[PDB]
C-alpha cells in the first residue's frame, strides 16, 4: 500500500515501523 508491497518484506518493516 506504501509503494508497491508491505509482504514481501513484511518482516524488515515490522521492525523498521514497529
Amino acid at each position: 500500500h506504501v509503494f508497491r508491497l508491505k509482504k514481501w518484506i513484511q518482516k524488515v518493516i515490522d521492525q523498521f515501523g514497529e
